[PDB]
């Protein structure tokens, strides 16, 4: 080895000894160090054995022949040089290890082989080097090498094909090349462009990713760790997911080391360029090396991502699964400790935090390592001056720190300021009819605007924080570079800033940019994950229930002796010393007062109570009808079935026996209707009916009916007891325990267990208990792509001047950056007078001025983008609110309130917060790519020949990502929420799930939900890997071509130009894929603006204020109403209505269900436009008057008064127009003075959502107080305990005003003269009640 023939000549030939020693030791050596390690994977991971195929044999036979050929050399050598003995034998032995390895890989089920691929690639390269040397030298031993090389090449080609297997995910059967390049998703991508992606096209999860495989291992590990007893969830997580984290650590270390090869090869290239008389091949070598290294880096890095992402995926699944399982075992006290919302948060935000932390968790050690290595390299280049740059990095430690903290604070406040608003919006939509009737649209618009501006103040304050953060991501490279260069050129004048010591350092600064700024974000995520992990450990350490506590003996039916139960370990017993024996097929009624311990008995028989002592021996399956009915959001049929085979005869015998036939009839789809909170709401009695029907269908032997007939009416209850619970019903032979407080069915009960204060008190049969005359007698005596129009709409909303100013400013940003780097290039070309440069001070001052301009410009650009973001959020929210409030009630009843809450919450969150960040990051990446291309073209114009093809590839890749990822990011969004919804419903009915022993069914359903979510999410991140590989293969191609065209034109190119072009090419690699990632996020985000602007063109109400034909101040002079041929369209509910209600004449409206009674009120307030009618009050037409005017001059007391959150005064007078004396007088006149004076807050009593704290009677009287305070001559009443009071009050002082009354009760209407009867919209009778009879 000497430089004359290897380095300093125009023919870069390796020496003969080097060829025969190191080039052969490299590949053989690779297999020798990997072989042992590879048994670990081959053994721990198995998939069966592959069959006997031609490919596998072809590879094995060539391995045998290759070994022979290599040993044939030893034979000829045996037939002087020491290397002619050891090298052939070593090659033969490693070759014998290669063929044995494909053999064992066949045995262990490895279709492709990465180890048997990289090894052949390394051998091929070594053979290629020797080959070129041997063909340049020119029979005896050469022909053996040609045979060796041809066999190695054919072996390498064979090793690429994937063997036979021993919508499945293609990753399982993908080859090594397809796995590293992520080609197995490519087809999906093109599919995602050709046709829309549904959940049916998503591949089945890998077996190792399915919930039923990951959750168990975590469950067993956690049980083992908690059995060893303080529990540590971190150790459990480590023990479960260690291999993935270690693999990610290895890949991140490799990437860390390989990303700094770029600057070293750039330094070598700059030395090559500035030094002429150097062999040209050295140049083309360096570029090639750089490209190769870069390629390797990206591959490694993306593998490092995949594992991490996969790991996070698995972790999320495990956590969710574990939580679900823990939800089914925890005692009642433990669930009372943490609210249902907090457990759902454990499922959602903690798991999401873990999965999104796993992406950058490894930077907690990579970033310090990257920083230390980069500082070492800079110290090699610059010297001690690098310390100054370190100072800037140190100066970036606190700022980022406080920045992070401040952001969190703002975010938290933002969250709060949003939640209230959403709650208020939830009150506006649920109660919009009342607001329209009372014309309170403007008041609640003002309230929502106030809360929104409170949120916008926090958003504006966080705009500055985000601008500071953007600055620390754009000027961190220059902030370090300017300091280091200034110190370097100032401390000693002999320090020359050549291209090697400037642009290599600049590339190092660009590298240092990421780790420095991501370390604070990683720390913040680690703290936010520490709190979530503490919550997860708190939940998973909660006490477990003992099914053993209750003896569940398969088929004296229920046995309890001396059993005392508790609701908590330290709380006193609720059931003291209970004993009773319920025989098989007997009806037992629990009897007591409120708080006696009746429901506690049924809870204790289900192992829900904490048994401090006793013995319970419930025999056979138990069907529980809880007091609070638990309804699944599935259809009513599946609610009754409860995951059981449908039997048409048994189902149709159960449904009517519960008297569910009328309920089925009223419901739209029958029994297929979607009952539950999300679907159609059901009355309490109907919910009890569904619960009882589910229990009866379940066909258990023991039934625990905790007050099944509380909410059903007396006739319905008696019918139910006759056909279901009674001795002649459906459950005649079933052991039925019924908790009741109704005597009507007591004599039919076989055994009555009457108790008092949680103690058995003389149980017995009804007649015997009555004869005894004791406790029971006492008890009885008790009583496509988004269009550019939406982008332009956001541009208009963001502020046209703001948008164009931001574009111009950030153009100045990138122009300043490019000019600063070109100025540095000119500075590096400066001649050196003696040991000093010509003009260093001037160039340094210009560099600093350009950089300070760039810093203030990025500050201003981020500031302006965020300011425009808050501007657009304000305008879009205001327009959405105005459109929603001005829209008719028909729109509200048509569109589900879920979509309106979606608009007001998630679209607003996307528009106001993350759209501006997406815009900033996308613009930055796009112009970084543009500037890199501009610099490459300026340095090497010929490189334009690479612009089309690569660009074409980019375009193609972009398309195949943008069309596909969105579809995968939509299917994720629709699949994540069901997982928590299911959990929430499970959390609500844990007792029902336990009682019916259907825990495994719900566990499997949760597994399926999480599996669907992961089937949506895994392609989402694999698509990111695929796009990143594709585009960092283009940016690597950009690096190679810029480097190659700089080497080709090295004579006309200065070293500074080469360094500048190569550094910008290095950074465009990272910037290019993020450009497309951001573009996809922008496309997904602008659909939010589209959704916000949807109701802007829908049909709106008539104008609230006309102001051309406004009525006088006293519009209802006497209150003379005249329906002149009124016809309401919603074929005609109201038709042929010609009636006249005189001023101050009491008139009521009577009719059956389906008549136009209520619709008539909607005619008065113009809720629905008159299809044909001329309602005129006094001498003024209603249709001509603006809505607000008439809605203010007419008052309505609806069926259910809607009390809004806030003070009572804001309920009575939202506008605060009426004085306090008027409010007090109206409240006194509403029989409410005594109560309203009782609240400590006086008139400012904070009533909750819907007035839950207030009683129904009080809310009704508050609505009456509203009507009385309005002091209008026309009043409408909608009648359904306090009836005597409200009727008297409406008959007390409103005799002066004209009152219409729609009452379902004839008793009240009889008092009112001039009754109007509506049969089917027609006026059946028009006259006084005296003429009625
Ligand atoms: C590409 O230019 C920019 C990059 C980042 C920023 C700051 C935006 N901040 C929210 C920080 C983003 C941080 C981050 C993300 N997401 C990021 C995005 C894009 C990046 O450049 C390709 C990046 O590397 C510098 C980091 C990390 C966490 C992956 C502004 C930029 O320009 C205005
Ligand atoms: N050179 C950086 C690259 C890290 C990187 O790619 N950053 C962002 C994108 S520029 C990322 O992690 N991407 C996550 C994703 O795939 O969504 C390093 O030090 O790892």
């Amino acid at each position: 080895w000497e430089w004359n023939v290897t380095w300093n000549t125009s023919n870069p030939d390796f020496t003969k000894c080097f060829q025969n020693t190191v080039l052969v030791w490299v590949p053989c050596s690779y297999l020798w160090v990997c072989f042992p390690f590879y048994f670990l994977y081959l053994s721990h991971h198995d998939r069966g054995y592959i069959q006997m195929t031609h490919l596998n044999k072809a590879k094995t036979a060539l391995g045998f022949l290759l070994w022979i050929v290599c040993w044939a050399d030893l034979f000829y050598s045996f037939w002087l040089a020491p290397v002619f003995l050891v090298s052939p034998t070593l090659l033969g032995i490693t070759m014998l290890l290669a063929t044995f390895l494909i053999q064992i890989e066949r045995r262990r089920g490895v279709q492709s082989s990465g180890i048997m691929l990289t090894f052949w690639l390394i051998a091929l390269l070594c053979a290629l080097a020797i080959l070129r040397s041997k063909i340049m030298t020119a029979v005896f031993r050469d022909v053996t090498f040609y045979i060796y090389f041809s066999l190695v090449l054919i072996q390498l080609v064979l090793s690429c094909f994937s063997d036979r297997s021993p919508n499945p995910c293609p990753e399982s059967s993908a080859s090594f090349l397809s796995r590293i390049t992520f080609w197995w998703i490519t087809g999906m991508m093109v599919q995602g462009y050709r046709q829309p992606l549904e959940s049916t096209d998503l591949w089945s999860l890998n077996k190792e990713d399915t919930s039923e495989q990951v959750v168990p291992v975590l469950v067993k590990n956690w049980k083992k760790e908690c059995a060893k007893s303080d529990p540590s969830l971190f150790k459990v997580l480590y023990k479960t997911f260690g291999p993935y984290f270690l693999m990610s650590f290895l890949f991140k270390a490799v990437h860390d080391l390989m990303m700094f090869a770029g600057p070293e090869i750039l330094k070598l290239l700059i030395n090559f360029v500035n030094d002429k008389k150097a062999p040209e091949w050295q140049g083309y070598f360096y570029t090639a090396l750089l490209f190769i290294s870069a390629c390797l880096q990206t591959l490694v890095l993306h593998q490092y991502f995949h594992i991490c992402f996969v790991s996070g995926m698995r972790i999320k699944t495990a956590v969710i699964g574990a939580v679900y399982r823990k939800a089914l075992v925890i005692t009642n006290a433990a669930r009372k400790s943490s609210t249902v919302g907090e457990i759902v948060n454990l499922m959602s935000v903690d798991a999401q935090r873990f999965m999104d932390l796993a992406t950058y968790i490894n930077m907690i050690w990579s970033a310090p390592l990257q920083v230390i290595l980069a500082l070492y390299l800079l110290w090699l280049n610059l010297g001690p001056s690098v310390l100054a740059g370190v100072a800037v990095m140190v100066l970036m430690v606190p700022l980022n720190a406080v920045m992070a903290m401040k952001t969190k604070t703002y975010q938290v406040a933002h969250m709060k300021s949003k939640d209230n608003r959403i709650k208020l919006m939830n009150e506006i939509l649920n109660g919009i009819k009342v607001l329209k009737l009372y014309a309170w649209e403007l008041a609640f618009k003002d309230k929502v605007l106030a809360i929104r501006q409170e949120e916008l103040k926090v958003l504006k304050k966080s705009a500055y924080l985000a601008a500071v953060g953007t600055f620390t991501w754009v000027c961190t490279p220059f902030l370090v570079a300017l300091s280091t260069f200034a110190v370097y050129v100032t401390v000693d004048e002999n320090n020359i800033l050549d291209a090697q010591k400037a642009f290599v350092s600049l590339a190092l600064f660009n590298i240092l940019r990421f780790p420095l700024n991501i370390l604070p974000m990683v720390i913040s995520s680690i703290v936010q994950a520490s709190v979530s992990l503490k919550r997860l450990r708190v939940f998973l350490s909660h006490e477990d229930l003992d099914p053993d506590s209750i003896q569940r003996r398969p088929i004296n039916s229920i046995t309890v002796k001396n059993a005392t139960f508790t609701w908590a370990r330290n709380d006193p017993p609720t059931l003291h010393g209970i004993t009773f024996s319920v025989p098989e097929g007997s009806l037992v009624a629990v009897v007591g007062q409120v708080g006696c311990g009746k429901s506690s008995l049924l809870s204790a028989l289900l192992a829900e109570m904490d048994k401090v002592e006793g013995h319970v021996t419930v025999k056979g399956s138990v069907a529980y009808v809880p007091q609070q009915a638990w309804i699944q959001n599935i259809s009513l049929r599946e609610n009754i079935l409860f995951g059981r085979q449908l039997q048409e005869r048994y189902y149709k015998a159960v449904v009517e026996a519960c008297a569910l036939l009328p309920d089925l009839e009223i419901l739209p789809s029958g029994d297929r209707t979607e009952i539950g909170e999300k679907g159609v709401n059901l009355s309490g009695g109907q919910k009890q009916r569904v619960s009882l029907a589910r229990a009866v269908y379940c066909d258990s032997d023991v039934y625990l009916l905790d007050d099944p007939l509380s909410a059903v009416d007396a006739h319905v209850g008696k019918h139910i007891f006759e056909n279901v619970i009674g001795p002649k019903g459906l459950l005649k032979n079933k052991t039925r325990l019924l908790v009741t407080h109704a005597i009507s069915y007591l004599p039919q009960m076989d055994v009555i267990i009457v108790m008092s204060g949680g103690k058995i008190s003389e149980m017995g049969s009804y007649q015997e208990l009555l004869a005894r005359d004791g406790a029971f007698a006492e008890f009885l005596r008790t009583y496509g792509q988004v269009k550019l129009s939406v982008y332009w709409d956001y541009m208009k909303a963001i502020g046209l001047f703001i948008s164009f100013l931001s574009i111009f400013l950030f153009l100045c940003n990138h122009v300043a950056s490019l000019v600063s780097n070109y100025w540095l290039s000119l500075w590096t070309d400066d001649p050196i007078v003696n040991g000093t440069q010509e003009h260093t001070q001037v160039r340094l001052s210009v560099y600093g001025a350009l950089g300070i301009s760039q810093g203030i410009t990025v500050f201003g650009y981020s500031m302006a983008v965020s300011i425009g973001g808050i501007f657009a959020s304000r305008r879009l929210h205001l327009d959405l609110l105005h459109n929603v409030l001005r829209s008719p009630i028909s729109f509200f009843e048509r569109t589900p309130s879920g979509n309106l809450v979606n608009r007001f919450s998630k679209e607003l969150d996307t528009v106001d917060s993350m759209i501006p960040q997406v815009i900033k990051m996308f613009m930055g990446s796009l112009f970084n790519v543009i500037g890199a291309c501009i610099i490459i073209l300026l340095a090497t114009p010929m490189a334009a020949v690479i612009i089309p093809p690569l660009g074409l590839i980019y375009f193609f890749v972009q398309r195949f990502y943008v069309a596909s990822s969105r579809q995968l990011k939509r299917l994720e969004s629709v699949s994540r929420s069901p997982v928590y919804s299911h959990f929430n419903e499970t959390l609500l009915g844990v007792s029902v799930i336990r009682a019916f022993e259907e825990q495994e069914r719900f566990i499997r359903q949760s597994d399926l939900k999480v599996d669907e979510n992961q089937k949506a999410y895994y392609p989402s991140i694999v698509a990111n890997r695929w796009l990143a590989v594709r585009l960092e293969c283009v940016g690597n191609c950009i690096v190679l071509f810029a480097s190659l065209f700089a080497v080709i034109s090295r004579h006309s190119l200065s070293a500074g130009l080469v360094g500048l072009s190569v550094s910008y090419s290095l950074q465009v690699t990272t910037y290019l894929n993020w450009l497309v990632r951001m573009s996809s996020e922008m496309e997904t985000n602008i659909v939010a603006v589209e959704r916000l602007k949807e109701y802007s063109e829908t049909e709106k109400e008539a104008p609230w204020q006309i102001q051309d034909m406004a009525p006088p101040k006293d519009w209802p002079q006497v209150g003379r109403v005249e329906f002149r041929d009124y016809g309401l369209r919603y074929d005609l509910v109201l038709k042929h209505i010609n009636v006249t209600i005189d001023g101050g004449e009491k008139v009521g409206i009577v009719g059956r269900t389906g008549a136009g009674k209520s619709s008539l009120t909607l005619g008065l307030f113009r809720i629905k436009e008159s299809a044909e009618g001329e309602i005129i009050i006094d001498d003024i037409n209603i249709a001509k008057i603006g809505l607000h005017d008439l809605r203010f001059k007419i008052t309505i007391i609806p069926q259910d008064p809607v009390l809004f959150s806030g003070s009572l005064r804001m309920n009575l007078d939202p506008f605060s127009q009426y004085s306090d004396e008027e409010v007090w007088t109206s409240l006194e006149l509403a029989h409410l003075k005594g109560f309203v004076s009782a609240l400590p807050d006086k008139l400012n009593h904070e009533c909750a959502e819907g007035g839950e704290n207030l009683s129904v009677g009080q809310r009704q009287l508050v609505c009456l107080a509203r009507a009385l305070l309005r002091k209008t001559k026309i009043l409408v009443l909608d009648e359904a305990e306090t009836d005597d009071l409200i009727q008297s009050t409406i008959r007390t002082q409103f005799d002066d005003c004209t009152v219409l009354t729609i009452a379902h009760r004839l008793n009240t209407i009889m008092d009112y003269t001039r009754v109007i009867v509506l049969d089917k919209g027609e006026i059946q009778e028009w006259g006084s009640p005296s003429d009625l009879l």
